[PDB]
């Protein structure tokens, strides 16, 4: 039950469709979309216009996961969910109302991430985790690629894989070969790869092993 | 001395190199980027990470007209430069003090452009045309592509054109082979066209279509 889910941050963003499309071709369980408003992070990235061409180019099959890192995530839950994302992670620190904005992701036929910075208390996901279908662990400050990964985030992810068995648990920021164990002895069983996988000249070999490591780590 | 630039907000943004390629390719003078970060107005598109790989595809000859529909034009003014954009255009109502903003984009080595939105008077513009290398008229609300032309617009292009005969005015929003007479013939050299031009299947006739229109206007003055 461990997949992969490539983030396409640092990638040719001029050629959004022909990177997404090397990542499924390479068996990418999903694609990892980071959405950036320069307003909650320093650094603006693409919107649901984006999204849009991306699910036509792309395919009606593909499961797009949505990182929303934005001011104001209550704003495009309906833009998001015409446009084609699957679901709908919006952070936990800009949010008015997790509840209702929870409910309005779920009315509109979308699936509910949640996700936490690095600074922020996983005690602070308790009151939600019932509610959500994903928590979403950042191991890295959000805003940028390539940063290093923060192996002292592990104790939140296994925090909530002893407290809510049935959660799905997704990790994001520095995640690669040399560090994906660690995310999976932890709990984690959704992988998000950006930098480690996107130069590859055979970025299925790099996604199966990602895989492999979470998988047979998850077996223990 | 009239230029057209395409606007890629409705083109397929996951080929958007290509896109740009081919508006160039079918004579485009300049690419018009449109920037918007989702408080400014209520539509995300892109921002300075695009516009990096975009000049990276295309090289070091187009030039980018970046359209800043941002709350915080300010912030970035650095990220742009350094990602390769020609010109800043930022939006008179996004920032308190616009004198230190185009100071700031100049020490940045970009062009200045300063945009108003449809509700603002032109009046509020002309205290910084002479230090500007571009006016923006909007001609729809800013945050959407493929709008109704405002002709209710051109009085402002004529008086800046009138009062700043050597300012570049730029238009844009439903812009078009119909609506560019009108753009022209208020004193707009520098046109701005979306929908008109990318889900046209002859480019290049639509932008030389919009070009000759506008130099004859250009030549009558
Ligand atoms: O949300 C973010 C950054 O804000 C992450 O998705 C990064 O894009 C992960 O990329 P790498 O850290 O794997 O390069
Ligand atoms: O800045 C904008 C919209 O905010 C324009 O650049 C749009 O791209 C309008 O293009 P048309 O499709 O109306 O020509
Ligand atoms: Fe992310
Ligand atoms: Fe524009």
């Amino acid at each position: 039950g461990c997949k992969i889910g490539p983030s396409i941050l640092n990638s040719d963003l001029a050629n959004l469709g022909a990177e997404c499309l090397r990542m499924l071709d390479s068996g990418a369980d999903y694609l990892h979309l980071d959405v950036m408003d320069g307003h909650f992070v320093p650094n603006i990235t693409f919107g649901h216009p984006v999204v849009e061409s991306l699910r036509k180019q792309l395919g009606q099959d593909p499961f797009f996961d949505m990182h929303m890192m934005v001011s104001k995530p209550e704003q495009w839950v309906k833009p998001m969910a015409v446009a084609g994302a699957n679901q709908y992670t919006f952070h936990l620190e800009a949010t008015e109302n997790p509840g209702a904005l929870i409910k309005d992701i779920r009315e509109n036929g979308m699936k509910v991430g949640l996700a936490i910075k690095p600074g922020t208390s996983v005690e602070y996901l308790a009151p939600w985790a019932n509610q959500i279908d994903m928590a979403l662990v950042m191991t890295v400050e959000p805003g940028f690629g390539g940063q290093k990964f923060m192996e002292d985030m592990m104790p939140k992810v296994h925090w909530l894989r002893t407290q809510f068995p049935s959660l799905d648990i997704e990790v994001d920021g520095g995640v690669g070969p040399d560090t994906v164990h660690k995310c999976a002895e932890a709990g984690a069983n959704m992988i998000v790869s950006g930098s480690a996988i996107m130069r590859s000249e055979d970025p299925r070999s790099v996604i199966n092993l990602l895989r492999n490591v979470c998988s047979e780590a998850a077996q223990k």
